[PDB]
């Protein structure tokens, strides 16, 4: 009872793109988005997050830490303040604690994302949301629906959990 | 028709790593061993692979044209000419091409990780192979049998085509 369909950037044989069908999952969201990303500088894509916010649905994003400040520095040039949207919750995760080769305390990176839909629908992969994505690199998402989104349910609530309040806010 | 597992790093509720189970999969590889990989410096499953070519496993090692030489660097130091395995064939493959706006031609990376065994089983997920997914980073993989396999093979075939030799060999 799991339901799963491969998309490819650049296309394959699929209509829409990957960043095109990221949007149609935001656009179709009638209670809630789960979003866990480790950077995250898409303009279009934050826009279409921002006005499902505005219509009523409420948008939880995780992001890695280490990465945060590209996500904030790209909200300010556009002229928004995410803080004070109240349907969108914006949270940091990071990595493991551990020592360096010099003894250095450092914690890794989230390497984890997914698009989390209305708790039905989930695109994972290899895709992030930055311009390299679109123009430089080869990239592969899964289209899930059925059983496996209840899995994936599970480890949003994990991370989230594990997540902190954003040390730049 | 297809079965899939969830196991992350560091491990929740399952017995075994995802380095662990790595090993599995390719010690029970009888006929063909298929990789893609976007940084390999891991030691212990490189003497896996390397293990089950002498047993008479075809090997397809596919990694990304610009980490290629972290491979070779690690293959190097351990005493191995991997390019005198006949039964291993390693190939690298390119991002897409494009233009900065200096005018120089560049090139992108391939974000893509799996291991297909015995076109019957595998594993995909945000797992790299090297020491930072051991101590530092969170991951997880997908365990995929049925249906779906198949799709990841018509993939392989694919990338196959695309790759090329590495320019050191
Ligand atoms: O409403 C949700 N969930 C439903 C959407 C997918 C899984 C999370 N959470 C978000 C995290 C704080 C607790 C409520
Ligand atoms: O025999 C294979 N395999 C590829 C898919 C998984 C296992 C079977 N190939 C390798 C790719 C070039 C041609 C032969």
């Amino acid at each position: 009872g799991t339901h799963i369909d491969l998309l490819f950037h650049p296309p394959r044989a699929h209509l829409l793109t990957i960043k095109e069908t990221i949007r149609k999952m935001i656009k179709e969201a009638r209670k809630v988005i789960a979003l866990v990303m480790d950077i995250f500088t898409d303009v279009d894509i934050f826009k279409e997050i921002v006005e499902a916010s505005t219509r009523g649905v409420s948008v939880y994003i995780l992001l890695d830490e280490s990465n945060f400040n590209h996500f904030l520095n790209m909200t300010e040039k556009q002229g928004c303040s995410v803080q004070r949207l109240r349907n969108i919750r914006v949270r940091t995760v990071k990595g493991q604690d551990y020592l360096s080769k010099t003894g250095a305390k450092f914690h890794g990176k989230m390497e984890q994302k997914f698009l989390l839909v209305d708790c039905q629908k989930v695109m994972y992969g290899s895709y992030s949301y930055m311009w390299s994505f679109e123009k430089a690199h080869l990239s592969m998402v899964q289209i899930i629906t059925g059983q496996l989104v209840e899995s994936f349910d599970e480890e949003f609530r994990t991370l989230y959990a594990r997540s902190c309040v954003p040390s730049s806010f």
